[PDB]
């Protein structure tokens, strides 16, 4: 059900690449380690846990309750343009500590769904997320801690074209559910609009 385009797309931006080292819970999502020591990613999981990912996101019935998260750098264009075209909220950059758990109101906690670029490096809105029940959607390489990852998405989350990629995908996967864009032919948006140079 993965696409001959799709697998073209996750080869010419590495996301198959996982690292040296391997997460237990990560076993799952990997096919096989090279004589290098990188582990390869089964992109067929990568492509059902995006499946997973875009239909609880698209279950939050406002959009702007899905708030989607990159410390670093390399997601923060593609978690921006994610936002821009689903209308979800982007925390670009830093996430001041206490922007979950210092909560007055105990009525209609927001966000209602959170989506991280790394749990390593977005490791601090995980946790929060963590304490007050918020559920959690990262891209998780093959080192990624998944502690506080409820659904996890294996891929390749270190290289731009990868993760910038990766967003692209979700995005259209959440646009096509919800049948904003054909389900059928090829998106009009280029996945290179989501990499950070």
């Amino acid at each position: 059900q993965m696409k001959e385009e799709d697998v073209l797309k996750f080869l010419a931006a590495g996301t198959h690449l996982g690292g040296t080292n391997l997460d237990f819970q990560m076993e799952q999502y990997i096919y096989k380690r090279k004589s290098d020591g990188i582990y390869i990613i089964n992109l067929k999981r990568t492509w059902e846990k995006l499946l997973l990912a875009a239909r609880a996101i698209v279950a939050i019935e406002n959009p702007a309750d899905v708030s989607v998260i990159s410390s670093r750098n390399t997601g923060q264009r593609a978690v921006l343009k994610f936002a821009a075209a689903t209308g979800a909220t982007p925390i670009a950059g830093r996430f001041t500590p206490g922007t979950f758990t210092n909560q007055i109101q105990a009525a209609f906690r927001e966000p209602r769904l959170l989506v991280v670029t790394d749990p390593r490096a977005d490791h601090q809105p995980l946790t929060e997320a963590s304490y007050v029940n918020l559920p959690t959607i990262a891209l998780c390489n093959t080192d990624s801690p998944l502690r506080y990852v409820d659904i996890a998405i294996p891929c390749n989350n270190k290289g731009a074209h990868s993760v910038g990629l990766m967003w692209w995908m979700l995005a259209r996967e959440v646009l096509r559910m919800r049948g904003t864009i054909s389900r059928e032919h090829p998106w009009e948006v280029m996945p290179d609009l989501y990499f950070y140079r």
